């Protein structure tokens, strides 16, 4: 829990560090922080006793996955462990070091499975991106990625189908 | 471990913004622009109650100069600044579980021959005001004769300054 602070500070260092991290509000860095570090969901590479590179995940159920992808500052820490579709709530290394990130996470986490959500502001269009472990094998990860796809496509349009306009 | 320590206590003020309602909205960048020499010259107070922090301040002590580049934007110091003079300043103050009259009196009595302004915009007057704050053995005569003089000086400088941002070329 002092280690708890520490994680934290570092984290804020480096989002500090970060051309578009330096501009999100102290709300969104508790959102997305505690519970990656209360969950021990994070990795945070160091150099020199300060920190380089940063990532962390949480594991969700549908539900949750929908929530987050509809407003990314929504979960809240019990989400973090709600499911088994994992997603990478931050992907950090402002001087470079993303390689280092990449190849810890291939290592050690060889059969798992992750994407993540990048937004365009200036379209409105979120893209989803996919990583795996570096074990894995090629044609079961493209396999359980689209059963993943599918299975979100078909909730998002069967919500689709309930929404609505407000009007006085 | 000097620097470990300068984590954890970054941590420990980014938990604290995050729990406030106007400071959860600033960014990170004023986050480090604010903390970070504030704990490098340790011109801060933490307090803590059960090993989490309540409540924390920090200061700057400026000289004229600086008093008027961070008036003009609160967010231009860099942190030789931070002891560049006699003039403090309450650079935060936060305390969002209710603990505001305990650093209050921490600083009354722990800063007991101080004197320091604060400056808060309004914000629906598009004034500032400053505060002025001092320690519990100033009495008021004194700090009210020292705070007119920071005033005054500040007022003069200020008008000083409009004689240099332009010249007229016809």
């Amino acid at each position: 829990k002092i280690n708890g602070f520490e994680v934290l500070g570092e984290v804020a260092w480096l989002w500090a560090s970060s051309p578009l991290h330096r501009k999100w509000p102290l709300s969104l860095l508790a959102i997305n922080v505690l519970p990656a570090i209360e969950s021990n969901q994070y990795v945070l590479l160091k150099r020199d006793g300060f920190p380089i590179a940063f990532c962390s995940w949480a594991n969700l159920n549908l539900e949750n996955e929908i929530k987050y992808l509809d407003d990314v500052a929504s979960l809240v820490a019990d989400d973090w462990t709600s499911g088994d579709r994992r997603w990478f709530i931050d992907w950090i290394a402002p001087f470079g070091d993303s390689a280092a990130l990449y190849k810890h996470m291939r290592d050690n986490f060889p059969n798992e499975l992750f994407r993540a959500i990048r937004v365009d502001p200036d379209s409105r269009v979120g893209k989803i991106s996919e990583f795996h472990g570096g074990k894995i094998d090629k044609k079961l990860a493209s396999k359980i990625f689209q059963q993943y796809h599918f299975e979100l496509m078909s909730e998002l349009k069967n919500k689709q189908n309930f929404k609505f306009s407000l009007v006085n």
